[PDB]
């Protein structure tokens, strides 16, 4: 059961199509969120997809034949695709766009100075105080649509309407705190049939504006879990997290949208230096490891490129797929989803779908601990320095089965690339697991 969704930052529709065949569709991802593919402003800064000019599909990441030949090819091998779209804003100043189309002062080829809100800038205290100024005043000097505008609301919702005709299954709404809950339910009963829509909402506490607004317009981004998962992994105990997710005050795990980091705040944009990235290593792959096994929200796995220290800089100058060569996990792009312990989890999720429990809780009251998911699976992470050697019980049939963080089952089911793990016929298991290592197995990895 595909469960797990992933962000291909920044990728082409050519990478994105050969990478669904080859690696996504057979390795059980649900589906892949692209970045902008609207007409945007020129430049080869990363958020300049951020800035429309026109809803025309023509931007970095190809043209609308390119786009179109990745859904079909996604669509063939199993996998989603999920558009990035923006529902709050235009371009600011003036320029070109990626199609050609030249723009100036509140003036582009499908909206008129009268279709955005008048000028006046959102300021950081308007967060905490003032919702009026968080949704009609500029974020960061963009052009704020009117979004109650009946013109406004069509014409973004022709463009939804004709993403979902060419095959798009959802859609991501970039910016909604920026955005009435109000007009997005007007601007949802224009949109057809019902796509899987998950909304970015950044609410820590204290503001104006919360997440629970948008609950009823489809899934929602829980930045808390992000930030407390990053804080509880580098500064707090691993032992506390036998509750999280509701008892820790998120919003409920069937409308939650997770992830260790986004493209965001890996970058400082929303997020601080709490939140795990993929520079931080084995650190990476242990929250990942934690956050699919866990049985809490709709998680997405990030895939980043090494942006060097520059926060502004855009992707590599190379293809993923060049010539027969894979460019991932060195300086250019870092293929987090093909990583051993984040592929690994997935698979766990996807295989322990049929019980969303956490069973038999332990740890050592720190950084050590165990649970499982009933008699589908079970799992172990070890952030001590010593070797986690303790016997924990477990509800699975006895025998031998593949610790898939480190490797996988054979087709023919009588071997397994990495470590075995041994239940005994008591259920229970002698666990042996190095300093900041882990182990997952499950119901459908057992050698037969
Ligand atoms: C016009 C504006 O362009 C750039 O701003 C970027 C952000 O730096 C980038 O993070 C991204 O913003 C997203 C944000 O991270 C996310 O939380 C939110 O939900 O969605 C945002 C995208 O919609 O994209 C924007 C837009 O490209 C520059 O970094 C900014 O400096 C720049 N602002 C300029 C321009 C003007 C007016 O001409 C001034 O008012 C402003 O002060 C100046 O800095
Ligand atoms: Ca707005
Ligand atoms: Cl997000």
């Amino acid at each position: 059961t595909p469960t797990t969704f992933v962000h291909l930052f920044e990728w082409n529709w050519q990478d994105v199509a050969q990478e669904c065949e080859q690696y996504l569709g057979p390795k059980g991802y649900a589906a892949v969120q692209v970045s902008p593919p609207n007409e945007h402003i020129t430049g080869s800064q990363w958020w300049t997809r951020y800035q429309p000019v026109s809803y025309e599909l023509q931007s970095r990441g190809g043209n609308r034949a390119q786009f179109i030949d990745m859904v079909n090819r996604c669509s063939a091998a199993g996998v989603d695709i999920y558009v990035d779209t923006l529902i709050n804003h235009m371009a600011a100043g003036s320029g070109t766009g990626t199609a050609g189309n030249s723009f100036g002062n509140k003036s582009f080829p499908i909206y008129s100075p009268q279709d955005f809100h008048e000028s006046c800038t959102i300021n950081n205290s308007d967060y905490g105080n003032d919702r009026y100024r968080v949704q009609n005043c500029e974020l960061v000097g963009l052009a704020d649509l009117d979004t109650a505008s009946n013109y406004v609301q069509n014409t973004i919702a022709a463009y939804i309407n004709d993403l979902q005709a060419i095959g798009v299954k959802g859609f991501r709404f970039n910016a909604s705190k920026h955005v009435a809950a109000s007009d997005i339910q007007s601007l949802m009963a224009k949109v057809n049939g019902s796509p899987v829509v998950f909304q970015e909402v950044i609410d820590q506490g204290g503001e104006a504006v919360g997440a629970s607004e948008y609950l009823s317009t489809g899934l929602v981004t829980e930045f808390k879990y992000s930030t407390e998962l990053g804080n509880t992994f580098r500064n707090g105990s691993l032992a506390w997290l036998s509750n999280f997710g509701e008892g820790w005050g998120f919003m409920p795990s069937s409308s939650a949208v997770v992830f260790v980091d986004n493209h965001d705040n890996q970058r400082g944009h929303g997020g601080a230096g709490n939140v795990i990235t993929f520079e931080d290593g084995r650190l990476y792959d242990l929250a990942n490891v934690f956050m699919l096994a866990y049985p809490y929200g709709y998680p997405k796995v990030m895939s980043s490129y090494d942006f060097h220290g520059d926060t502004d800089a855009g992707g590599p100058n190379v293809p993923v797929h060049n010539n027969g060569n894979l460019e991932c996990f060195a300086s250019n792009w870092k293929c987090e989803h093909r990583w051993s312990y984040i592929a690994g989890g997935v698979d766990f999720r996807n295989n322990t779908a049929d019980n969303w429990a956490v069973t038999n809780w332990w740890d050592n009251t720190n950084n050590q601990i165990s649970f499982g998911r009933g008699s589908s699976g079970h799992m172990a992470i070890n952030k001590e320095d010593s070797t986690l050697t303790a016997t924990v019980q477990t509800d699975m049939a006895s025998g031998q089965y593949c610790n898939v963080l480190k490797g996988e089952l054979s087709a023919d089911a009588k071997s397994c690339s990495g470590e075995v793990i041994t239940v005994n016929s008591d259920g229970t298991i002698n666990l042996n697991i190095g300093a900041w290592d882990a182990m997952a197995i499950h119901k459908n990895a057992k050698l037969n």
